[PDB]
DNA sequence: TGAGGTAGTAGGTTGTATAGT
RNA sequence: UACAACCUACUAACCUC
């Protein structure tokens, strides 16, 4: 291997191997009358498991359980959605199960579980949601204090044994009402709850009225109101404060601030405690990791925690390239890009300014000279008040060779801002915004700001150096709305990446891209491919944000392979990856950590030392590269990105791109594309 | 809208098996 | 439901370059 090794710890300790008891639990079946559907059969199992209690978990049809039949409600009645049940449990003697039968450990599992949320219930100082436990004040303040602790998780091994996962974790509570924190001096939060309940508000404003006067919609007082549910008791009504139901924070309604509770923020925090942050260094959290590790393991009787270590990897550096090797994109202004072009760019100023600023100019002017590349820069002369009479000014725009704008503008509403994207969008012109009180020493945000401005006029800044098994990567993500999804892909074409490129994302219903959509998309690329480089894949990489839903690509799998075409498919979840700590040393970015066959841990990003790094956790789901090959692509692939400067993002280019543009295509809609040439990164 | 990201609180989504015969 | 993978608002926050 020409790779550097390294031992590293995941936040798992291994814990004692279970005992007879554990492996042979009491079975039950069950005879819910009226008999369940087909949908809401495991819903009522589960909801029969929890009614019944004890350490009891759904089993098939029927249940298993850690308790005796004699602590079990055997008897019982549970109302579902509109139908009223009653349960009946029939005690079917106690089988063993196997770990490594997979469905089987997968109720050991979670009968463990359901054990260790148990024995957590009985604690008596600590605080347990759920699966969470806080047990230390960690910072503190007049009517607030933030409890540490840790998530924890309990499953069983493919060997027997008991698993725990660990993560340290925080609790901000505030038990102070909206009167004292005001009374101090604090600003007022955005969000606030009842004191009485847990129904939360959004808080508009203070109000000028008087309680005792302000006259509530058909009755009373708001304080006579308030006094009627006994809410007074024991409590002082406060000021008016007016709030509004999130849902629809539009309708205003009356309040009191004594009975009102605060909902905070870190910078709510801030403004009293100021050296307070949340996130951990890895090595504090890895040491409290294994405190509570030991600390949990003294309250369980599950053996001596020995934390699980796995073979970790440093992977290659990758070798980025503008003109020149290059250490990030921003570097990229000033040595050149990898592959420029003959360019326009336009101006749209929304100020009551005229031109372009100077140091831009300069800026734009050395890059192309270092890059060698010819630059000519417009300036729209037009506001878009002009209504559409402006849309000619944009005609022109487009009759020059302008391939996307820069906007100069104020701060705008959410709405205005797409209002006037797409407006831009409509005749084929990519925006970049940048805010308008400017100044020169601001220089990650104009960077960075041009660094957008040029991947959405279409011009490559950096590629890599380096020989991969695809000569293709697509990404696949879908949706940037709620009740349905988008579901799109990019692309970096070329064994260097010497290509970045997007497909237009097509309405689905839910998660799963049809497996017609992903092939559609897939085709799209492949003609991209060829059409610059003449010739077909040998090979790509297909990559998809988060699960993979079952044969989602089995379509465009089996085109692939027709087609005589070579390919790997990794799944590449933001969660599940848990922790990873070094053994000894410093933790570069870079890290591989092999886990099962199909799987692995990547650490592809460490820079805010503030915090701790969540490692992405991958499948190999399809294909056959080895698996030190994938995890290398994607590493390298984290750092194509061009419209970030100065920080990697966590995914590879294609997964951050594809991200980016269901979100914006959610936004913005999709509409107003036809005229957008696929290599303008529209939107980053 | 400069961009990357770790941490919170409060409120949401989809994806899987699940029978009958 | 849990489990699994996610989204939104607070967040143009906070930290970092
Ligand atoms: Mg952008």
């Amino acid at each position: 291997n020409h790779l550097g090794k390294t031992e590293v710890f995941l936040n798992r300790f291994a814990l004692r191997p279970l005992n007879p008891e554990e492996l042979r639990p009491w079975r039950l079946e069950v005879v819910l009358d009226p008999p369940p559907g087909r949908e809401e059969v495991y819903p009522l199992l589960a909801q029969v498991a929890r009614r019944a209690g004890g350490v009891t978990v759904r089993m098939g049809d029927g249940l298993a359980s850690w308790s005796p039949p004699e602590v079990l409600v055997l008897e019982g009645t549970l109302a579902r959605m509109g139908q009223t049940y009653a349960y009946r449990l029939y005690p079917k003697g106690r089988r063993p199960l196997d770990p490594k039968d997979p469905g089987e450990r997968s109720v050991l599992s979670a009968l463990a579980r359901r054990l260790l949320q148990e024995r957590l219930r009985r604690l008596e100082g600590v605080w347990v949601e759920g699966l969470a436990v806080y047990r230390r004040e960690h910072a503190r303040g007049p009517g607030w204090r933030v409890l540490g602790g840790a998530v924890l998780d309990l499953w069983v091994s493919d060997s027997g044994a008991f698993l725990l996962e660990v993560d340290p974790a925080y609790r901000i509570l505030c038990e102070m009402s909206l009167e004292a924190w005001l009374a101090q001096g604090h600003p007022l939060p955005k969000r606030v709850r009842n004191a009485y309940d847990r129904r939360t508000w959004e808080l508009l404003r203070l109000g000028e009225e008087d309680p005792k006067e302000l006259p509530l919609p058909g009755g009373l007082s708001l304080l006579d109101y308030h006094a009627s549910k006994g809410r007074l008791q024991g409590r002082e009504g406060g000021r008016v404060a007016w709030v509004a139901d999130p849902k629809d924070p539009r309708k205003p309604i009356p309040h009191l601030t004594g009975l009102l509770v605060p909902v905070l923020t870190l910078e709510d925090l801030h403004e009293e405690e100021g050296s307070l942050a949340l996130s951990l260094p890895w090595e504090e959290r890895r040491r409290r990791t294994r405190e509570i590790a030991s600390w949990i393991g003294r309250r369980l009787g599950l053996g001596t925690p020995e934390a699980v270590r796995a073979q970790a990897y440093r992977l290659s550096i990758p070798k980025l390239m503008g003109r020149r090797a290059v250490s990030k994109p921003a570097d990229a202004l000033r040595v050149g890009f990898y592959r420029a072009q003959e360019t326009a760019l336009a101006l749209l100023r929304l100020d009551g300014a005229q031109g372009w600023p100077e140091f831009l100019r300069r800026a734009l002017l050395r890059a192309f000279g270092a890059s060698g590349a010819s630059l000519r820069l417009h300036t729209l002369h037009a506001h878009p008040s002009q209504g559409l009479a402006f849309r000619e000014a944009l005609r022109k725009a487009k009759e020059e060779g302008v391939q996307a704008v820069l906007v100069l503008t104020p701060p705008m509403a959410w709405e205005d801002r797409n209002r006037l994207k797409a407006l831009l969008l409509r005749e084929g012109l990519p925006s970049q915004i940048l805010n308008v009180p400017l100044r020169e020493e601001e220089r990650h945000r104009w960077e960075n700001a041009l660094l957008g401005l040029l991947a959405k006029a279409g011009l490559q800044v950096v590629a890599l150096s380096g020989a991969y098994p695809a000569e293709l990567a697509v990404g696949f993500d879908a949706g940037g709305r709620e009740s349905f999804r988008f579901g799109g892909a990019a692309c970096a074409v070329g064994g260097d990446g010497g290509h970045l490129l997007w497909t237009l994302p097509e309405a689905q219903a839910g998660e799963r891209i049809p497996q017609e959509v992903v092939w559609d998309l897939l085709e799209e690329t492949l003609w991209a491919f060829r059409r610059k480089a003449g010739r077909l894949p040998s090979r790509v990489l297909l990559l998809r944000n988060g699960r993979v839903p079952q044969d989602e690509f089995a379509l465009a799998l089996e085109a692939l392979a027709r087609e005589g075409i070579a390919y790997d498919l990794v799944s590449v979840r933001k969660s599940g990856g848990g922790r990873v700590y070094p053994v000894q040393g410093r933790l570069a970015d870079g890290l591989y950590v092999p886990l099962e066959d199909k799987t692995f841990l990547l650490l592809t990003v460490h820079r805010d030392f503030r915090g701790t790094p969540r490692p992405l956790k991958l499948v190999h789901e399809a294909g056959d590269t080895p698996l030190e090959a994938l995890a290398h692509q994607i590493f390298h692939l984290t750092r194509l990105y061009p419209a970030s400067g100065f920080a990697f993002p966590r995914l590879p280019a294609p997964l951050h791109l594809a991200d980016r543009l269901v979100k914006e295509v959610g936004r913005l809609g999709i509409r107003h594309l036809k005229e957008v040439d696929r290599e303008k990164l529209f939107f980053v």
